[PDB]
Formats: structure tokens, C-alpha cells, sequence
């Protein structure tokens, strides 16, 4: 089996966070989401993660994209499992796959959960050097059963916002 138990809508990062240090800021986990939790899983059910990043693409770096937020502001991201050390660069504006899947026990119960990570990138210098960004859409993760499993009409995909931050 498989149930629907996190959230549709989720905030990435504190609320008027502030940060301090193209320019990459060493943000680690703040700017992030995790949660273990999200769908309820069980006898034999496999599944993996694919992610979709809806930002406009505006440059790359070893390999990822550069989204834009503002003209002086972007983001690297990742997407993936639960733990922070599994995200997926992402690339483009496609569907992804960012985690390749698991199968819980024929006789257990499990989760399946994720994350979604993002470090502040300075991509033109400007003369205020305070650099603010508003509350904006990111994209979206979905879970994807495999092995024959399936979804049912169990809600299968969940959304991210990046909350509004202060760069110094
Ligand atoms: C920790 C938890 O409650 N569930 C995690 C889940 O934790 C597991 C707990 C037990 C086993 N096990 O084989 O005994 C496997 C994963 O693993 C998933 C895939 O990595 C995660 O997405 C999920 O968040």
C-alpha cells in the first residue's frame, strides 16, 4: 500500500533569513526542507523521487544550473531522498530523477521522504551590497513507483517555495 501523509505546500528556509560571505554563499542546510515522512509505504511497495526545478535557467556551474531569482541573485539546487548528503543537482527545467528508489519489506511498513536544498549565488555586484529576494515558487518533487507498483489515485506530487531571505 501507499497513503499521502506530508505536506502539499512547503517553505524552503527561515522566514527574512540573512546571510553573509559568480559569488556562491556557503549557506549549507539553512536554505532547505527535509522531511522523512511524506508518503506511508508498505508490503512491497517501491518507489524512487523525481524532481522539477520551474525557475528560469540563467547560467551554469560544474555541471548544474544557475536559476534566477532576481538579476544580482540565483540559486544552485538539489533535490532527492531525505538525508541532505543524497540531493541531486539539478539541471533544466524537466522532470529529473533525483532519487532512484527503494522497496520496503513484503511484510513491513516503511516512509518515503525527501529534501530540497539551495545555495545563494551573486551573479552581477551591485552598489547597496544588501541584495533582497522575495517569496517564489521553486518547483516540485512526485514520487515514482516502480517494480509494478502503483499510485492509485494516492496524491502523488508535493510543492517548494523559497521563503524570502536578505544576502550581505
Ligand atoms: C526514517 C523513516 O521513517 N523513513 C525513511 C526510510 O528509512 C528506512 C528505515 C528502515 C529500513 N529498513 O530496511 O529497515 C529502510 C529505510 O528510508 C527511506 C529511503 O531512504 C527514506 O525516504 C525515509 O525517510
Amino acid at each position: 500500500a501507499v497513503s499521502f501523509i506530508g505536506s502539499t505546500e512547503n517553505d524552503v528556509g527561515p522566514s527574512l533569513g540573512s546571510y553573509s560571505r559568480p559569488f556562491v554563499y556557503d549557506t549549507r542546510n539553512k536554505i532547505g526542507y527535509q522531511n522523512a515522512n511524506v508518503w506511508h509505504i508498505s508490503k512491497g511497495f517501491c518507489v524512487g523521487l523525481d524532481g522539477k526545478v520551474d525557475l528560469p535557467v540563467v547560467g551554469s556551474l560544474d555541471g548544474q544550473s544557475i536559476y534566477g531569482l532576481t538579476e544580482e541573485v540565483g540559486l544552485l539546487i538539489w533535490m532527492g531522498d531525505t538525508k541532505y548528503s543524497r540531493g541531486t543537482a539539478m539541471s533544466g527545467n524537466s522532470w529529473e530523477n533525483v532519487f532512484s528508489g527503494w522497496c520496503v519489506g513484503a511484510n513491513t511498513a516503511s516512509t518515503q521522504g525527501l529534501s530540497v536544498r539551495v545555495t545563494p549565488v551573486i551573479l552581477k555586484r551591485n552598489s547597496s551590497a544588501r541584495y533582497s529576494v522575495q517569496k517564489t515558487s521553486i518547483g516540485s518533487i512526485r514520487m515514482r513507483p516502480y517494480n509494478g507498483s502503483s499510485a492509485g489515485s494516492v496524491q502523488t506530487t508535493v510543492n517548494f517555495s523559497l521563503n524570502p531571505f536578505t544576502l550581505n
